[PDB]
């Protein structure tokens, strides 16, 4: 089918980063994830902060709007929807933090229908195309089992909602999938492929503060020269996802808008101590921040990953240039892959710097783009202003 471009937006973004749903380029993605809603132990899915998530006024909101209203970037996202008819937005549930509260809700059939039936009714009254689902990561294999279960649940609710509206859309299941061996090897990837619509594979966080030696921390290809700097890469779960039974197509390569430091460090694959700064927090670096001013670049485009070193603080920096984006693209491209998906939108360059736009040019462009219109009625949801697609 054409190319997928799927971006993660982050909801704590609005905040000191100032990155808000409005200065999106809407036209360069088909899918936006909005995380993370959180697990409750009942199995009940709610939303992470409602300030953020439905309360704050932007310019345009009214203060005395007739009926129950919503507000927040959950509007800002209908808003780009109606507005490019090939944007679909899912909620997502979960992420790093949030992952500890899936094991008791998924053990039960119980705690799976709870967390079905209130994704699905957060889905229809907020106005999203599907649900996102990143369980990072099933510890084993009961877990796993759960898992499919879980994901069983979801697909029936949405195909349950979508026959309750014949003419409207069909909706989304859709899940952040492991590129570590020790972490897929145990899913059942054949049999969770069967619910859902793509897979959005986590291509990086190879290496960080949690190793020992500087590594290439999303790099596609493995290290033949030098094999300690690359403990992973995404060419060997690709295979193996495609030998499990998992058609490429439906695999979206995810790729990082951020990079990770080594400190007191002689270079790629050596020991290092330390992660030094970092944009927001320690060791992580905006792919917008860089190069660092003293920090030279070195790209290897036959494994796909880039660095920045400076000789004098010995600082190493993981991150992916233009460069090696557009051999990312070539990837994505020669192996029939369904499309690139980021985390996170507000740390890529504007402009011919932009990884996105570098592979979404890559891919051929924006015509080369999946064509899928997405949905804009919610006949069902509590809100007046969204229901009549946000008239104001």
């Amino acid at each position: 089918g054409g190319f997928r471009s799927v971006v993660y937006f982050v909801n704590w973004a609005i905040y000191g980063r100032g990155h808000n749903p409005q200065d999106l380029k809407a036209d360069q993605f088909t899918h936006i994830l909005y995380a993370f809603a959180n697990i409750r132990p009942s199995g009940e899915v709610y939303l992470s902060d409602t300030w953020a998530d439905t309360d704050k006024h932007y310019p345009g909101d009214k203060w005395d709007e007739p009926g129950n209203n919503v507000y927040g970037c959950i509007k800002q996202m209908y808003l780009l929807k109606k507005n490019n008819r090939n944007l679909k937005t899912l909620l997502s549930i979960g992420g790093w933090t949030y992952s500890p509260n899936f094991k008791t809700p998924a053990s039960t059939e119980e705690g799976r229908k709870k967390f079905a039936d209130t994704s699905l009714k957060l889905m229809k009254d907020l106005g999203f195309d599907g649900i996102d689902i990143d369980w990072q990561y099933p510890e084993d294999e009961k877990q796993a089992n759960d898992f499919v279960l879980l994901l069983k649940a979801c697909r029936e609710a949405l195909d349950a909602y979508s026959a309750k509206h014949p003419n409207g859309k069909k909706f989304l299941l859709t899940i952040a999938s492991p590129a570590g061996p020790q972490n897929y090897n145990k899913l059942k990837l054949a049999e969770m492929d069967k619910y859902l619509d793509f897979w959005n594979l986590m291509a990086y966080d190879f290496s960080g503060s949690w190793d020992k030696v500087s590594g290439h921390m999303s790099n596609v290809f493995p290290s033949t020269t030098k094999p300690e700097s690359t403990p992973f890469s995404s060419d060997k779960a690709v295979k193996d996802y495609i030998k499990a039974g998992v058609p490429a197509n439906k695999i979206v390569l995810g790729m990082p808008l951020y990079g990770r430091a080594f400190a007191s460090t002689d270079g790629i694959g050596t020991s290092f101590n330390g992660v030094g700064g970092g944009s927001w927090e320690n060791g992580v670096w905006d792919y917008k921040d860089m190069p660092q001013q003293g920090a030279q670049v070195t790209e290897l485009e036959d494994i796909a990953a880039s660095y920045s070193y400076d000789k004098n603080k010995r600082y190493l920096i993981s991150y992916d240039t233009v460069k090696i984006a557009g051999k990312k693209a070539e990837y994505i491209t020669k192996n029939g892959m369904g499309g690139g998906m980021w985390w996170e939108s507000s740390s890529d360059k504007t402009g011919n710097e932009s990884l996105v736009g570098t592979v979404v040019n890559g891919l051929g462009g924006t015509g080369k783009l999946e064509q899928r219109e997405n949905e804009l009625s919610y006949p069902e949801s509590v809100y007046d202003n969204l229901k009549n697609g946000m008239p104001s």
